[PDB]
């Protein structure tokens, strides 16, 4: 498939604990139902996706959907496509606190590594098994945040907030002066995003709370070079893993505490991405897009191409108090494919 969509509900969080929240999410197979806390006497509204991940309990539960599961379904498939020579893209979408970061990066602790860590590990693991002595590989990485059309290099503490995206007359869009580092091992790449991840939540990020109102993009350019007598062949694929800004922040009217240039940019970004993805889906059903409408869809143009593969995971809170924005996330994920 050219587009894949999954939704994932998490355990109650602290806010939901204090409010004595009831669970309004249910799942069976690839289907998720959502109840209206006001009309609990109703028939839940249903939605179907490629995957409906029930992660509301804990790994102690036999039917808890774990980080390894989510990854073997979505991540593994994408990395395989990447070895074929094609670009891929994984997006985590949802309201602030729903589970986007946990799904993408997760926790360094045993058992909770997100999709990025597992994908990087799987990548070097497959690479190190290459017995063919006529095989050469290169892995370059970039880690950045997109805030109000401005890019912050997460891999370099001495040039942030200011980077701007450009468009090469022939090569495509690119961030000027963005660090792109060649890594030769997993322990190495594991340091870069550990380093990039802390940059995401240092005390200073709470000024504009860029942790939840910016898009975090982890890019990996994977080059494969084959040797045969004589020409050497080269396959280069781009992999973009993204932790989108919060969906409830898509408001550009002042609610609630979110600034105009902030939500405007976020609404525009999530809306455009929605058009691009559904557009890619209508396309793959039968068997040019407004990427310029947002810095995010513009920078990732080549990953949302024609032979590109994309997957999205929409994170969902299970709480009654988040019905509105959770319904809103189901619809958004629903439109992306349907
Ligand atoms: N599947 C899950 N398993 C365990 N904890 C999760 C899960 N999904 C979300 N959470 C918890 O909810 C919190 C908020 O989501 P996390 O991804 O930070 O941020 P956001 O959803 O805003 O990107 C974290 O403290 C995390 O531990
Ligand atoms: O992060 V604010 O200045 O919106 O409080
Ligand atoms: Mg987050």
């Amino acid at each position: 498939a050219s587009v894949k969509v999954a939704v994932r509900v998490r355990p109650f969080n602290s806010r939901e604990m204090s409010r004595d929240s009831k669970c309004i999410i249910q799942m069976s197979g690839s289907t998720t139902t959502i109840v209206n806390p006001k009309q609990p006497k109703e028939t839940p509204k249903s939605f179907s996706f490629d995957y409906s991940y029930w992660s509301h309990t804990s790994p102690e539960d036999i039917n808890y959907a774990s980080q390894k599961q989510v990854y073997r379904d979505i991540g593994e498939e994408m990395l395989q496509h990447a070895f074929e020579g094609y670009n891929v893209c994984i997006f985590a979408y949802g309201q602030t606190g729903a589970g986007k970061s946990y799904t993408m990066m997760g926790k360094q602790e045993k058992d909770q590594q997100g999709i990025i860590p597992q994908l990087c590990e799987d990548l070097f693991s497959r690479i190190n098994d290459t017995t063919n002595d006529n095989m050469s590989y290169s892995v370059e990485v970039s880690y950045m945040e997109i805030y109000c059309e401005r890019v912050r290099d997460l891999l370099n503490p001495k040039n942030k907030g200011n980077l701007r995206v450009r468009e090469h007359p022939l090569l495509g869009p690119y961030v000027e002066d963005l660090s792109k580092l060649a890594v030769t091992s997993y322990n190495d790449i594991q340091d870069l995003m550990d380093s990039g991840n802390k940059p995401r939540t240092v005390a200073a990020t709470n000024m504009n709370e860029t942790s939840s109102r910016s898009h975090a993009v982890f890019n990996i350019i994977f080059t494969q070079k084959r040797h045969d007598t004589n020409i050497t062949t080269e396959k280069v694929s781009k992999i973009s893993l993204v932790d989108l800004a919060g969906s409830e922040r898509a408001d550009s009217t002042g609610a609630k505490g979110t600034r105009l240039k902030e939500g405007a940019n976020i609404n525009k970004s999530l809306t455009t991405l929605g058009k691009v993805i559904s557009a890619l889906a209508e396309m793959d059903s039968g068997p040019f897009i407004p990427y310029r409408d947002s810095v995010l869809t513009w920078l990732l143009r080549e990953n949302l191409g024609g032979n590109s593969r994309t997957a999205m995971v929409a994170a969902l809170s299970p709480a009654d108090i988040n019905y509105d924005e959770t319904l809103s996330t189901l619809r958004y994920a629903d439109r992306a494919k349907q």
